[PDB]
């Protein structure tokens, strides 16, 4: 067996990715959202009731399926990352990232020794296919792909420091944890808000690296699809589920 | 502490209860659309992957919000039914119903000794809160609701049969089953079908029952609320999920 | 490794054993119950919600204590004997027996073919350790033990001839059951009843067979033990559960 | 989509497929079964403590790999099969047939009315995968295959006709169970019980359908893959972790 | 729908609370404490097995009741303070504060941006019940209430620093820990550390913030609600199980 | 009840100890694994898909039995540390171990106050068997053993200093985390690498520790093995389970 291709990582770019925001939890849930055909599903360890155990099963579900998964962790923690690359996620979000010194570190975090510091486990491993992938030490690294969220104040701050970082792949705008850090929290959609989204997309992009955005507001995620965004989510199975229930209910009251 | 009461069977003789089919197998989606607003959530153990305890976790979530629980056993198991009624499901929707015989067992499977044969255990149940309910094995009885599906030829060749057993409340009409048996498999919308399934709630209602149907056609839907079927669900969260998710991303492809 | 002996069954013709009824339905309560002390736990399979799977974590649990397991499938139902045994249950109690017919075919389900039905599946098996013990299917039977529920007015109206089974190992009265059966359902206190319960253990032991019973009142629990009844549960853990923090809160009210 | 092909059906005439017995429970044990390249993976929901919940989990890390998938129930009861084929199992080995009336009855198990009695619920169905599959109850008939176990001397006392009926695509000899109803519990070895398992294999491919068996003994299975047998299982997880662990230990003592 | 009312945080203010310490860590064991009538029920993330998902398990099961769920984390742990949150708990109790630096930053870890550093995820969110709640994020921090323990010789060290902090709710003394910190281990009877208790209640009392404590001992709890202490829990869960079933068997042995 | 002692512990000052990897992350796998008769078993938190509950469901299983558990945590977290603790593991092994000051800190994370950090919560613990133990608290330092693991040149760059740490019982070296630090990553076998290993363990046992290693390899074991070595790990569960499976399907191609 080959390591499995990263065709989210090569795809950054090449095209435009449509994602779904997976936060229902739950193997069975991932396979229905696994049968639409997003480019991308975000498994959410940070904001839906997720650990290591129940992200694994969504792996599991989603691997029959040609969408990529992309394993967002509750924080950028060393040894949680290190499990969920074992578990098998080939693509991390990290949440809140601020700094330069700590995009650096999550680069090491998703890298072997000498180079990083990701401890080594291959026998264990859904990633090495329980070494049935031989040469996984040698081709891992290839194939995992380090996003980070960019999402106060503070990352704002040291965007151009962040955007330098050699192993950043991708930077990730949450405008709802973005909004909330510049005193418009629920409104996201205000012009100040929206006007400081579109520079650090410029900014991203500019500095060679993929930009990435979720907006359930379909006009404002064509409007960041125009402008080259790499890899947009476009809603959320929590919502989408929460919506068409009650838009259904509201035809009978 | 009283028995909790049964809504949904009172509901039954004075207005029109509209439900949602609940088959993502899971506390956690179960809780989601028991904040909906809908009158009755259907648990479905005969075609979603549920067992006693996934059901159990499913009347826990559902049990803190208005939406009155119905559970649909993969047939009617006497010792499954003791097994339901005990973790405090107190409506049941028996599958596959063909025989007056048949209904009168499910309605002493229902039922406490001497008159019925449903297992005695409520130190241990949830249904009894565990004996916190002092008066369960006298009050019992009163709050359980029995519903039954015609979805065959042959139910259909015993309907008036089963119209005339005391203990059943209702009747639910179930077109997948019954298109199919008709030899019209996925067309149920088919005149020589609907003719059936109007002239079947008619008798259903004349015989003094409860006529129940799914259908997540609004207009059949809002045809059989016309009729006065007393309980219609109108939709199915597996379904809601799925076409939600792929109008979504149909905007991008 | 030679086969677990089961000491629940030798016991039974050398002591009196008291045993706790276990429906907390989990690995983690079960192996509470199993620091106690008592002769045996009942893990409840009728009454409780457990499966094949939640099942075998509690005898996993109670596996490392003195304590004998007895499992309670929810039916006589040959399948589940079949599951029961091969997870490692070596001594089962049938609910609901009500005919020498039935008791012979629970006695051949507990049974290797050709003598009995029980399916071969050593491999697989906890209860050969998965072959680990070597001379499995030839010692299995012996360290089997079938107990029956009499608790019907039918099962009393054969109570001799189920009596006559070779291979019953014993006859539980399951008093719940048996006072709604005789129509004083909730009150097995009742004369009527009781002197009907006394006949019964009396008329077990004078055939040779060990009688069982539970009951939570300490007086009617010591009169059991009087009359030599050789297997009685004196209580129940959700009941002990419940009924300790309501005497708790109750002092602070 | 188009609805998942099964493979193991097609090749039953075309090649001699070679299988693994997944015994482990679990999705990820399974998940370490679909890597090796088995031809087919027997989920065991008779003999290893499996449940519906369970055999979903391990039919979704198959899933992404070449391996088939065949699942065999605790018994032949309609309601679980229906269950399990509602959750995408497309293969199925049914466990102790007897009659050519019981393997008629499986045979409508798995087909949809009119000509079958397989209940209809596709919207909910990872069979269909919740309608993904637009024409899954038109096509679903074609990709299921049924397979039934001769294991009793009731089995084999009924074999002609059994092979008789339409719609059963393969007979599957136990010798575990075989051995013990001939009355040679644990020695499946014996000539008496190998010259009947032979002639049984020689019949079943005569009356043209696929015969099966398991051996762990390799000299037992090369020689039944050369009389032609269709698909033979080779070994059993469970059985191949005791050995590895056990043959490694002795290395050390 | 409007944002749940923490009727705990209220009732600090208005009257002394019983509570029961929760350990069993099981959805069905938290549904059974819910029945008793305690004002308050302490799921122990920090000395029973519980992780995000079987808290959530134990919320959704008490939710359908009066008692007030509060948390205890396994740490002062930002990132699992936010999960904790976002699964709907709304009252936590922080183990081990030492000093008004780490009080204040559990203060800001319940508060949303730009006041606090709570994460902002509430469409995936149980406590905006995926945004039914509309004003969830302009209402979550109202009904938010921060308890911090004091159970250490560098609390009790900082005790007026914490107490000055705006946002401590109350402060929890934990006489297991700080018996063991002053060199009782084992025996918080003792005089020398009672004093420091009650000097600590009177301080907090002072203070205007809520004194809270655990025992087990009647005569000990009812001199603490002497002292007007405003939480007090009177047993646990898991002791009162073992209590209940070991005093059961010794009138047996 | 006496605390159970930890023969692990002993065993290291009187034997050498033979290790199997638990690396399933299933309490019915960890049961297999339990009955070869391995002197230890290692329960995987690092590198295997596990959590508290999936380790206590193992220390459940495995405590049948005579092999001894260490768990590895994910890292040296106190917190963790303190869960694992109070579940029952008796034995921990620490990864990454890289100073004297974090060695002290492992040390005092396992040892009650006043001497150590560890949490007090023994009404609760599986650990005090819910305090069936009666003088846990004074009875648990002594049957505590620690590991520290030294896989990084930062750790070798230590070892006089972390072999000079009071409470260390034991430094197991990690080939697999040294290679891949000493810039052989997938070859530990390389002289450079071997040599480093042999000086490694002279100095560990000079020092008066255990030393400990793990190695697949059956000539590297037994050279371990032949300089004294105290705890040798011969094998990884899920390693023996795909190789097995390989070279049995190998016979058949
Ligand atoms: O996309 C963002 O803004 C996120 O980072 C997370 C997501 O959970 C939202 O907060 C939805 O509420
Ligand atoms: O409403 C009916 O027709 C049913 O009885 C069951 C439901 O599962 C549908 O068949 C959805 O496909
Ligand atoms: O002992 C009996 O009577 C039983 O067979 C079952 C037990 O669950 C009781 O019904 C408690 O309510
Ligand atoms: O192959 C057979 O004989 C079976 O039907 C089942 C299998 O479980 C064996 O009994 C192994 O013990
Ligand atoms: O109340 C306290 O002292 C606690 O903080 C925790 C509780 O677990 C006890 O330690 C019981 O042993
Ligand atoms: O023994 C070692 O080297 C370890 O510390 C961990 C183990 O996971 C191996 O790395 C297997 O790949
Ligand atoms: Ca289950
Ligand atoms: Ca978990
Ligand atoms: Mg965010
Ligand atoms: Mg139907
Ligand atoms: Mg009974
Ligand atoms: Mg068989
Ligand atoms: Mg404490
Ligand atoms: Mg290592």
């Amino acid at each position: 067996m080959v390591n499995t291709v990263n065709y989210f990582k090569q795809k950054l770019k090449t095209e435009q990715q449509i994602g779904m925001w997976v936060g229902l939890a739950d193997g069975y849930c991932a396979e229905i959202a696994a049968n639409v055909g997003y480019d991308w599903l975000l498994i959410d360890g940070e904001h839906a009731p997720n650990d290591v155990r129940s992200i694994l099963a969504q792996l599991q579900s989603i691997a029959a399926y040609p969408s990529q998964a992309v394993v967002r962790p509750v924080s950028g923690d060393v040894p949680l990352i290190k499990q969920l690359l074992d578990i098998g996620a080939q693509t991390l979000l990290i949440p809140m990232v601020e700094s330069a010194e700590q995009a650096e570190l999550m680069v090491k975090a998703t890298r072997y020794p000498p180079e990083g510091i990701r401890g080594v486990g291959a026998a264990l491993a859904r990633a090495s296919r329980w070494n049935n992938i031989s040469d996984y030490l040698q081709t891992a690294d290839e194939q995992i792909c380090l996003l980070v969220q960019v999402e106060s104040k503070k990352g704002l701050d040291n965007l151009d420091e962040i955007l330098n970082v050699d192993g950043v792949d991708g930077i990730f705008i949450g405008p709802a944890d973005l909004s909330a850090a510049l005193g418009y929290r629920g409104n996201p959609g205000h012009e100040f808000v929206q006007n400081i989204i579109v520079q650090t997309i410029q900014k991203i992009r500019a500095a060679g690296k993929a930009a990435g955005i979720l907006s359930a507001d379909e006009k404002l995620a064509k409007q960041y699809l125009e402008l080259g965004t790499e890899f947009v989510a476009v809603g959320v199975d929590t919502s989408l589920l929460m919506k068409s229930m009650k838009q259904l209910l509201s035809k009978f009251k």
